């Protein structure tokens, strides 16, 4: 089997790592995800991963209590590094070479993000996990995925979601769209600022379903899974 | 009254900020804690706080799955910074001046720990929250509390726990009122991690174990009044 | 009068500091700008400034030659710090207290950005210059201005431009072009008006950060924008 | 032929990258410089480059207006990093492996200078570009080239200039002639303008050979390396 | 023979590098030590070294004069980096690949400690010297050796000392004195034996990190400790 | 009296802190030096100090053994920070406000050098100790003193030496009283490293060479009185 992508940026939601309790990190659901990535690696795909922090930091309640927006996003930012930290470990236990990089330098914990060092690592069959989003508050994990995606010169961003693509009860799942077509039809693919970044840099986005078994493997094979977004 | 301590290091367990769900940060339980600290500040006490990360990172399950011990502690270390981040915010919302410092520099998020800058801040009626423990793995939050306690030249470390001192599971027990470092090792009592305890002992840093859940217990511990156990020599 | 803003984020284009030669930094055009800011400070306004790097780095030619986009923006990012560096100096020579902060820490050159430290400095009658944009490539100086603006809790972002606000059409080329006085984020997207980069605009919209586009070349226009008087366009909702 | 140098430190003036407009970076003048370096690399030479910032920051006018000297030099320092940034990119587009290092750490932009990491990189056929001078103000780009040159244990510093070596008299004074070799003592004695005195002292005290040559003279660089007689050499 | 250890953490006292004058660094005593390590490297052992700073900073006199304890330990911390700096150099002169890492980042001098980068380097036949202890004051070099030892996943910590192991009672002031050969963490606390600082010891115990106390002065003792042969005391459980 | 200098950069040799044993740091010789500086502070002088590392690192022997020159200078660089560390402490024990800055950032130990932050500190009656020289190898402590001197806009660099100024080991020798940069190069006099000297010359930074051992000599150099040699133009 051959893949239509040599280098991808896989974007996970923090919740993707949640267990039944609807929070934290579930070891098995995580090792499962490590294996899915091990496949992509073995198919010769260079994999950058960007994780969110929703499973470790909600903070909707703290926002309600009046918590400063910036401080809130800094907490989420750290949350994403815990997830990345866990994922890098999960991969090493799956005998996959992996590095964790952080937008916010964390001395002794993981190396600081460098677009160049990331490319170098990906070219050496290292999975590169990219943490702490953009380094700034008020930017979604999507924004970070696209920014990183563009920097590391990925062929595509794979937004792993709970839904099986972009949908028009009835109607139908789109199969392909354009950046213009998505704005025009007012479809919810991702945060508008993140979307603009991908559009302006002609970075293809594939929305798919991480829960649909082997869906990831298929998205890479080029096969029709979820929606693709290009132009 | 008059506080018998001009500078204390209050050590909280991460769980201290947990809600009913037994995880995360509960806004009300947190703002409550900010208020308790606002009191100590208003009494003219200089307050350093050291928080753990247990409420945000358990990772006993990940350890079970074979997660590297170092990576595990690094996750907890970050966890403690989220708690500190939350607490600093909670205090500013209670109109208390507060700084967050981290053993691991976090550019743009909070300033890097400096024993000197910490003292300077405490002397300016800033509550100083100390995050990311010692900066190293394999050191308990207790160890960090003592280390920081000694560095900032605190008069005492207040270990806030769920129990009312050193002794509701056996009808045959009695709360100590004061002990010595030697007396605690000898009687094999569980005050805190042994490495942490040694650090306090060797630097003659008094430890007060008390009950954060017992209302006003904190206020009392400071007044000098008899609350929980004291440990000196 | 009385300024309707206690804290503003003034966003300058790098070119704003250009001389006649259309590049670099012109000492007099810079000292003038320092004076304009000295006024706002004296009126008791807390001033954050965000500068671009267009006057020091073009690099359209290098992009044409195939230069990597990231590297290009990093060069621009450094460019903005040179401008900030020059501006902080110009202000100290105008006896205005000023700090330079950078999104990319520059040991010994200026302090690293911290939203908190920025607020603290503004509250102490320091002009805070914010350099190196967002710290990332592919983000405009506008994006940086809004992001910083929201972080330091500014009341408004003042986009200083060469035009006197937002026009129904273009003024410099069309005699039917007239000037809006106020718009809404929705109204700007709907009427497809060019206020600023879309990503930057979304940031301001989602955080209800008012934007005032005005003309830095129109003498005293800055002073007026602050007085609340009608200068250029305002954008709120 | 065979290069008489295994490791050199090439020192460029920022202006070396200027276009016709007398400022900025000209893509073509830069890509040709990348190609000149690609040659040295494929001759098996280890190349460290030190660039100035004159093309991106003049600031004589701002000095005149009273700008603080330190701030001025910090601006130039950043300027050199922009040049280095451009040069590293130019080399990668010429399929030459290259790293940018900065005396002032720049998180995420390029790695921090380390004399040791520099040598390691040079030994792996990486061109190592060294930016932000010495990290300090009041030190010329020449000073940085010598300092770096000594640190990375280069065999020679190649000061690329607009003139074809050191002349008995001012070239652009029709009665001038070109030296072929001098000594540090001979240069101070004859009061010749090779480079800033502080920089020169550094090279002298560490017996670091300096070759002044003409970057505009085609293939002059290739020749300086071959050992052939181009511009002036300075040793002892 | 065959080394019973694939990765060790060798802990030296700063004094280990002292000359006759009882201070500083003696080139020959250092090059000697570099050679001992070159052996371990050639036997295929991955070697992490942790050095103290006692030879370069005493400061008992400054403590006496009232010097702040923290400041004192920071001076010692820097001291250890000077030793590590010297040792890395000594090894390169012995044609041994070696990296210096510091708990306190030292831009341009050596790279910052990273448990992961340390392991990577050891796996590439680099000797990894670990400096500045734990990065904190009030922690002994022993504590640093154990912490590092655990982090880099060493099989054993080799505490090189002036004595030939752990003794029941002093061997030169008692004829019935028999140097232990093996102990347990519990056995050492129980018998109240001085192996190392209590905090450091607890760290090794809780992580089941074997400790071998031996004599660096006894020629070839190091080589033997590694061979598995019975030199000095071992401490496990 | 009235000091003819509002801001000075005092350059000490590391050896200046040596005891009888000819190495290390002698507590009393150090506290003595702290007091001399306390005076200058009390006279309203802003004091920047630059210390060398000779007392803590010789390394002529290690150079002889083939040690890399860079590594050697890095060791000395660290040495200077130990001295500065000791001096900052000595000053706080003499109730003098003092900050330590390093050309090489040392997280948690002391703050990173910033020419601006240095000036700010000096203007707030802080003695500012400047460590790790220029941050680079192959630069003398003199070079660092001048560079720092120029950056912090000092009026003068006071090179404290063992000799009482610049002299014409001789029966026939007279102490100069004032020279010029040109006059010093011309007469081939040993004031300081040539690179360092050039820096001071090109920036018209006055240098006063004097004798730290001559009691009250420092106090006098500041009063404007004739002590050791002055070098200007
Ligand atoms: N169990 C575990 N080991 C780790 C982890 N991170 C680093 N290591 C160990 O440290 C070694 C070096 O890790 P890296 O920083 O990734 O360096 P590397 O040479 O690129 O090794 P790989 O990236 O794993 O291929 C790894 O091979 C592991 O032995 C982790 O997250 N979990
Ligand atoms: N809501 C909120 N605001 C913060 C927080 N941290 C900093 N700030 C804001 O940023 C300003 C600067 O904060 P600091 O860096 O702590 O400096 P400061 O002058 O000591 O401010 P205080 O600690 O309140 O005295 C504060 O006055 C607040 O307005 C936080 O955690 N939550
Ligand atoms: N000429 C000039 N001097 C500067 C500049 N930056 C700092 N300084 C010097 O540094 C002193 C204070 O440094 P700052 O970084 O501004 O810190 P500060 O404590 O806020 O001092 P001020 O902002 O000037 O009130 C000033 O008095 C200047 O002498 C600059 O950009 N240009
Ligand atoms: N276009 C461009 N690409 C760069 C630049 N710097 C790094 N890269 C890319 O990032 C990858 C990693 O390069 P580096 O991290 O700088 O170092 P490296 O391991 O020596 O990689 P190479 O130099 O390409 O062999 C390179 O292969 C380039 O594709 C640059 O300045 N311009
Ligand atoms: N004399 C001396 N040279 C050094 C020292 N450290 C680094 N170097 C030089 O810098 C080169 C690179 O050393 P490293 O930074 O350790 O990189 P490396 O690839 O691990 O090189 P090795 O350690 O020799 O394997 C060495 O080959 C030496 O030439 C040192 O401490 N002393
Ligand atoms: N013993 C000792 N204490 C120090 C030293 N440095 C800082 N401290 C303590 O930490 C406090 C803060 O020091 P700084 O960082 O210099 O802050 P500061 O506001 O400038 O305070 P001072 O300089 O001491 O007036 C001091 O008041 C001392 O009590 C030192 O070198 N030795």
């Amino acid at each position: 089997a051959k893949p239509v992508y040599k280098r991808i940026l896989l974007k996970l939601s923090g919740e993707a790592l949640q267990g039944t309790e609807g929070f934290g990190i579930d070891a098995s659901i995580l090792d499962r995800m490590a294996q899915e990535i091990k496949e992509l690696v073995e198919l010769g795909i260079q994999v950058g991963v960007v994780i969110g922090g929703g499973n470790l930091f909600r903070g909707a309640g703290l926002a309600k209590a009046g918590m400063n927006r910036v401080v809130g996003d800094h907490m989420g930012m750290l949350a994403t590094v815990m997830n990345g930290l866990a994922m890098r470990d999960a991969l090493h236990r799956a005998y996959v070479n992996a590095r964790l990089m952080s937008a916010i330098p964390l001395n002794g914990v993981c190396d600081s993000y460098s677009w160049a060092e990331a490319i170098s690592l990906l070219r050496n069959n290292r999975v590169v996990i990219l943490s702490a989003g953009t380094g700034n508050p008020f930017f979604t994990t999507d924004s970070a995925a696209c920014l990183r995606g563009i920097e590391i010169e990925a062929n595509v961003v794979l937004k792993a979601t709970k839904v099986d693509g972009v949908f028009t009860p009835t109607a139908t799942m789109y199969e392909q769209l354009t950046y213009s077509e998505v704005l025009e039809k007012e479809l919810k693919v991702m945060d508008l600022a993140a979307f603009t970044l991908a559009r302006d840099h002609k970075l293809p986005i594939r929305v798919f379903n991480m829960n649909k078994p082997g869906a990831l493997r298929r998205v890479v094979m080029g096969e029709k899974e979820g929606t693709l977004i290009t132009e």
